[PDB]
């Protein structure tokens, strides 16, 4: 196309400098078929206002594209209405200053696949093709505030897939620079497989003769276990995982000495991740991308961070932690150790029902910072040495104190929180919890009885209303799933995985469609135990139920 205005060019590390940090604007035109398809309402450009007062620097922009096709082979034609949405977010973000990344996202596995037995990859390449040449057309007049990226995390197995990535790399840099306009100065995001740092590292190669201005990005979901509430774990910051933290993003740095890095999507989510383990990821992430000179873009569905309908922040801590890596952050202390048979986390006073109130000491990491103040959640700010005092590294809260805020008999559930204020950095939370064990409306049920679907099963959610992990035996001492679990200490072993074999929502623990067809093919009848937080054993916290075939 013929541009209009000025394209005020900018070379790939000083673009990458500038977005630091990123918001992605997840489940929104990634969302398939449309963009409120997903759990996100249509996308209003308020939500960039929170996203630019929070301190976010830049916002990442998934897109799938799948579903706006117009034509098949041989011109794909996208919606012209979908291109024009997607020229007008880019405006709403643009206009208030944030830096843009635009993809092209879920079509990665929808129908871009290279790793996938039956694909046509000479049309799988036409389509990328003419679709980079569309997108590239319609953007082509954008400022150098907008970069474009190749394709979200393809799905990529073997060094013969790792070329077929590098040739994505190839063919989307030729489609934007035939399209023209500012085309062929604008910063662009290259990919490896799965946009995996080892992937990356292993296979990705340098498309020759590249005339961009480009980055590179990968994505970061690791440890697995604790990022995605695998086996039981619900704790990280041990020695052993800062080191594979550090070692991992090292390794993608020692081998992409010199090039502009962009992590563009992580997260340990609020919603599943225990708060002081993931106050302490984010802080040791961001720690590393500040060590290895890469620039962080948290990932955010919509349920994870920001309420784009309130425009509060689920999770205010990680997003202090994101938006300011030149701050040293006081952190709660928590169990690191998956040998010890307790787990304790500084994120929480925990008082059980029926117990007597006690003095609740909370071990801290200050790293150098002072306590400044604390303040509840009710507005009301603690008297320091009377309502707490600090003791080396301990919070210590007096009994008479915590009683101001519940008893012996106090009803179960999250009672308010404290805000602690330091000499800098972070403010965390510690979240007052009266809790007692749930109970469960079912005890057991006959998997015929409850096919059709997933097992949802009601309960009386009794302080946390979180489900920590479930464990899964088979009556006769096997594990339900994933066997290698039993080297994963008392709270892991046989506990198998959020979302893949269980779930919860305000009122039911969910074992999936697929865990009740374990328990079928395993012709017995096996015991689930659904375990909450705190984690004070493998036992107490805990309810029972069993899954007759
Ligand atoms: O918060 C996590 C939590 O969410 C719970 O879902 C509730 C909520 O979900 C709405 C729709 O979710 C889609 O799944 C998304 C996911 O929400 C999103 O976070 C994820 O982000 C990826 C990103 O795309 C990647 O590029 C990269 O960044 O990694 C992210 C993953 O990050 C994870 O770890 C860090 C956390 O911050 C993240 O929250 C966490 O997820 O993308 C997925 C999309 O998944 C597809 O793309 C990635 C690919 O690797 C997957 O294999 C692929 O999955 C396929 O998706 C298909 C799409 O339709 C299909 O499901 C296939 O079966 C699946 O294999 C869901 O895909 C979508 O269905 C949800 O929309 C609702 O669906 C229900 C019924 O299905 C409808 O009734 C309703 O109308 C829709 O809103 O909002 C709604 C609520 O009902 C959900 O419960 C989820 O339950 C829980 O397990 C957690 O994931
Ligand atoms: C310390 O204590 C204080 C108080 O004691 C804590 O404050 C509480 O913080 C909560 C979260 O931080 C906050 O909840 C939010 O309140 C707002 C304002 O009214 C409300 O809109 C929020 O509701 C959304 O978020 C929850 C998840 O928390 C969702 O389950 C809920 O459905 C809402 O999400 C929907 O709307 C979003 C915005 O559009 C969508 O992105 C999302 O996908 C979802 O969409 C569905 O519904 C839509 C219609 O709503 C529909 O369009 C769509 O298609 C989907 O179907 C949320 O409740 C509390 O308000 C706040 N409490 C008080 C008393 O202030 C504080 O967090 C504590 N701090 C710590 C660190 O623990
Ligand atoms: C760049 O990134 C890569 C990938 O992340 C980094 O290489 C990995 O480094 C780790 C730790 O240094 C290695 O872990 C150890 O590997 C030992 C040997 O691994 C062999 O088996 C692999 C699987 O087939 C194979 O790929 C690998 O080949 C490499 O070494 C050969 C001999 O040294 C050499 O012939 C090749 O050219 C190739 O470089 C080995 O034969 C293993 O025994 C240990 O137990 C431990 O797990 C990974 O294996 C490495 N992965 C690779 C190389 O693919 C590399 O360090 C990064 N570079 C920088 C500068 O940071
Ligand atoms: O699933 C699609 C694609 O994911 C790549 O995995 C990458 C990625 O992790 C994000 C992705 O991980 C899957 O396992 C989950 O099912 C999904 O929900 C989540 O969004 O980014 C960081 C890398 O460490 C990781 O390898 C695969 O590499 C790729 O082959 C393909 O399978
Ligand atoms: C329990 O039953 C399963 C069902 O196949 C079997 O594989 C397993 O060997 C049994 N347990 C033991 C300890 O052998
Ligand atoms: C659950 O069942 C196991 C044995 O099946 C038992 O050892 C444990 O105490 C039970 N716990 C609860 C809370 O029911
Ligand atoms: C874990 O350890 C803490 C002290 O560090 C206790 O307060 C808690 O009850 C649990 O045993």
């Amino acid at each position: 196309a013929n541009c209009t205005g000025s394209f005020d060019a900018i070379s790939a590390s000083d673009f990458v400098a500038n977005i630091n940090p990123g918001w992605n604007l997840g489940n929104s035109l990634d969302a398939t078929p449309n963009e409120d398809s997903w759990n996100n309402p249509t996308v209003q450009e308020s939500t960039f206002d929170y996203v630019k007062a929070a301190g976010f620097k830049s916002v990442r922009l998934p897109v799938t594209w799948t579903h706006h096709f117009t034509s098949e082979s041989p011109d794909w034609t996208v919606d012209p209405k979908w291109l024009q949405r997607v020229s007008d977010v880019i405006d709403m973000i643009t206009s208030r200053g944030l830096y843009t990344i635009v993809n092209v996202h879920h079509d990665s596995w929808e129908w871009a696949d290279v790793t996938k037995s039956d694909a046509n990859i000479t049309q799988i390449e036409q389509k990328f093709e003419k679709l980079w040449y569309q997108i590239g057309t319609k953007l082509a007049c954008k400022s150098s505030m907008v970069a474009f990226e190749t394709i979200n995390e393809p799905p990529c197995n073997t060094a013969e897939d790792g070329a077929k990535i590098n040739k994505f790399n190839e063919i989307f840099l030729r489609a934007i620079n035939r399209a023209g306009g500012f085309n062929a100065k604008r910063v662009v995001n290259l990919v490896g497989g799965g946009m995996d740092s080892v992937k990356t590292s292993q296979w990705f190669k340098t498309p020759a003769n590249i005339t961009n201005p480009w980055a590179l990005q990968f994505h970061f979901y690791s440890p697995y276990d604790f990022i995605f509430s695998a086996w039981g774990k619900t704790i990280w910051g041990s020695d052993s995982d800062k080191s594979e933290l550090d070692s991992t993003l090292g390794l993608l740095r020692g081998n992409f000495t010199d090039v502009p890095i962009v992590l563009g999507a992580f997260d340990a989510s609020p919603t599943n991740t225990e708060p002081a383990a993931r106050w302490k990821y984010h802080d040791y992430l961001i720690r590393s991308t500040k060590k290895y000179n890469m620039s962080p873009i948290i990932w955010d569905n919509g349920l994870d961070h920001l309420d784009r309908s309130s425009g509060i922040w689920r999770d205010p801590v990680s997003i202090e932690i994101i938006t300011n890596g030149n701050e040293t952050n006081s952190l709660p202390d928590s169990t690191v150790d998956t040998s010890a048979p307790s787990q304790s986390s500084s994120a929480y006073i925990y008082h059980k029902v029926g117990t007597e109130v006690t003095d609740q000491t909370l071990p801290f990491i200050f790293n150098d910072n002072t306590l400044v103040s604390i303040q509840d959640s009710k507005g009301t700010t603690l008297k320091a040495d009377t309502d707490y005092t600090v003791s080396g590294s301990n919070i210590t809260f007096p009994a008479s104190f915590l009683s101001t805020y519940y008893s012996e008999t106090s009803e179960p559930g999250l009672l308010p929180n404290f805000t602690l204020k330091f000499s800098s950095g972070a403010s965390p939370v510690v979240q007052l919890v009266q809790w007692d064990t749930p109970t469960l409306s079912k005890t057991s049920a006959a998997a015929s009885s409850i096919s059709g679907s997933d097992l949802s099963i009601p309960i009386t959610w009794k302080g946390l209303p979180k489900l920590a992990t479930v464990k899964a035996l088979l009556n006769n001492g096997t594990y339900l799933v994933d066997d290698f679990t039993q080297w994963f200490g008392p709270f892991g072993e046989a506990r198998t995985t959020y979302s893949n074999q269980w779930n919860w929502d305000d009122k039911n623990v969910i074992l999936t469609q697929a865990t009740v067809e374990a328990v079928v093919a395993a012709g017995q009848d096996t015991v689930f135990t659904f375990e909450f937080f705190p984690r004070v054993d493998t036992t107490t916290n805990t309810v029972n139920f069993t899954l007759t075939v």
